[PDB]
DNA sequence: GGCTACAGGACTC
DNA sequence: CAGGAGTCCTGTAGCC
C-alpha cells in the first residue's frame, strides 16, 4: 500500500496570515482566551516564528507573553479556520477515493491506484502541494509510506512545507533508531513506563517478554508497537464518522453550587444541539473537570434520542451525581452527546 | 469467558 | 498557569 498524509502547515496561524497579509513574518499566536482574568487561557497553536522562541500550543497565554511581548496574539476562530479546511480537504479528494479526513488539519490518502512506485507518489505529492498553493496559499507537508503511522511519521520530519518519502529500508531502519518517543500514539506516560523497561525502540519490544511489555502498556498498545516493529502494521485509510458532539466551557469561578453552575451547564447543551446539526444522540455525558485539572464524568443511554428538553434535565441529574460523588469543587463543565441514530 | 455500560486514562491536534 | 474537541482502550461489575 502508499499512503499519503497531508498535514497543513501552523494551520490556524497560516489561515490568519492568508486574511491578513501583514502578520506574515511576525510571530503569531492563536488563543483560547477563558474569561477569567486578563489573558487568561492558553495558546492553541503558533506559527513557526512564535514557536522557534518555545511559544507552543498548551501552554498559557500568560507564559506566552511573558516570552514574547510583542507577538500578535489572536483569539481562535474555529469557524474560519473549520471552513478553510474543508475546502482544502475537497481538492484533495480529487487525487483519490480512498480519503481519511482525520482532524481539521489533517488527511489520510491511499493512493495504491494512482501511482506505481514511490516516485510517482512524490510527484503526486508536489501536484497537491501546488493545488493547495495555487488555490488557498496554504503551504502544507506532505508525508509518505507504506502505513498511516509512518506517512505522519514521514511529514513530522519533514514539516513545515515540506514532502518527504519513507521508503521500506528506511522503515526498517527507523524501527531501529527512531525514538519510540516519536511514535504516533507513545505520550510522555506511556514513554516513560516503556523507555524504563530499556524500550527506547521499536525492536526493543520483539525481545521483551509479551504478557510484560503487556503488563506495562495494555494489551492493544503492546500490539500496536509490536506489529510496527515487525513491520507488519496495516490500519486502512477509511472515511470518518464523528461519533460524538460536545461542548466544554470554564467558569468565571470554580464552584460546586448547582445554581451557579446551571446557566454554564446550560449554555454548554446548546451549543452542542446546534453543532449537532440533524444528528440525535442516544447517550449524554455530562464532563467536569475539577479544581485541580481532574475529569470526572457522568452519562447515560437512553432507548431512544434525546430531545433538548430531555438533554436539559438529565444533564442536571448526571450533575448533581458528580456533585454527590465526589467532594471536590469544578472548574470546568460541559456535556458531550454520542450514540447517533 | 466474554459481551455491555459506565467511568477513568492516555493521546492527538 | 493550566482551552477545547474528539477518539480509543481498560478496569470493574452485571449478566448469559
Ligand atoms: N494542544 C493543541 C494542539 C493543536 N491544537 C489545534 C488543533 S488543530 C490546530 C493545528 O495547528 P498546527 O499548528 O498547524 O498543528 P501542527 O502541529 O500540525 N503544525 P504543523 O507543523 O503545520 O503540522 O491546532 C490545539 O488546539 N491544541
Ligand atoms: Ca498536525
Ligand atoms: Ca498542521
Ligand atoms: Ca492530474
Ligand atoms: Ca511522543
Amino acid at each position: 500500500m502508499i499512503v499519503l498524509f497531508v498535514d497543513f502547515d501552523y494551520f490556524y496561524a497560516q489561515v490568519e496570515e492568508v486574511l491578513n497579509p501583514s502578520l506574515k513574518g511576525k510571530p503569531v499566536v492563536v488563543c483560547v482566551f477563558s474569561g477569567r482574568f486578563e489573558d487568561s487561557g492558553a495558546v492553541a497553536t503558533a506559527n513557526y516564528e512564535a514557536r522557534k522562541f518555545g511559544v507552543k500550543a498548551g501552554i498559557p497565554i500568560v507564559e506566552a507573553k511573558k516570552i514574547l511581548p510583542n507577538a500578535v496574539y489572536l483569539p481562535m476562530r474555529k469557524e474560519v479556520y473549520q471552513q478553510v479546511s474543508s475546502r482544502i480537504m475537497n481538492l484533495l479528494r480529487e487525487y483519490s477515493e480512498k480519503i481519511e479526513i482525520a482532524s481539521i488539519d489533517e488527511a489520510y490518502l491511499d493512493i495504491s491506484d494512482k501511482v506505481r512506485d514511490y516516485r510517482e507518489a512524490y510527484n503526486l505529492g508536489l501536484e497537491i502541494k501546488n493545488k493547495i498553493l495555487e488555490k488557498e496559499k496554504i503551504t502544507v507537508t506532505v508525508g509518505i509510506s507504506k502505513n498511516k503511522v509512518f506517512a505522519k511519521i514521514a511529514a513530522d520530519m519533514a514539516k513545515p512545507n515540506g514532502i518527504k518519502v519513507i521508503d521500506d529500508e528506511e522503515v526498517k531502519r527507523l524501527i531501529r533508531e527512531l525514538d519510540i518517543a516519536d511514535v504516533p500514539g507513545i505520550g510522555n506516560i506511556t514513554a516513560e513506563k516503556l523507555k524504563k523497561l530499556g524500550i527506547n525502540k521499536l525492536v526493543d519490544t520483539l525481545s521483551i517478554e509479551f504478557d510484560k511489555l503487556k503488563g506495562m502498556i495494555g494489551e492493544a498498545k503492546a500490539k500496536y508497537l509490536i506489529s510496527l516493529a515487525r513491520d507488519e502494521y496495516n490500519e486502512p485509510i477509511r472515511t470518518r464518522v464523528r461519533k460524538s458532539i460536545g461542548r466544554i466551557v470554564t467558569m468565571k469561578r470554580n464552584s460546586r453550587n448547582l445554581e451557579e453552575i446551571k446557566p454554564y451547564l446550560f449554555r454548554a447543551i446548546e451549543e452542542s444541539y446546534y453543532k449537532l446539526d440533524k444528528r440525535i444522540p442516544k447517550a449524554i455525558h455530562v464532563v467536569a473537570v475539577t479544581e485541580d485539572l481532574d475529569i470526572v464524568s457522568r452519562g447515560r443511554t437512553f432507548p431512544h434520542g434525546i430531545s433538548k428538553e430531555t438533554a436539559y434535565s438529565e444533564s442536571v441529574k448526571l450533575l448533581q451525581k458528580i456533585l454527590e460523588e465526589d467532594e471536590r469543587k469544578i472548574r470546568r463543565i460541559g456535556v458531550r452527546f454520542s450514540k447517533f441514530i
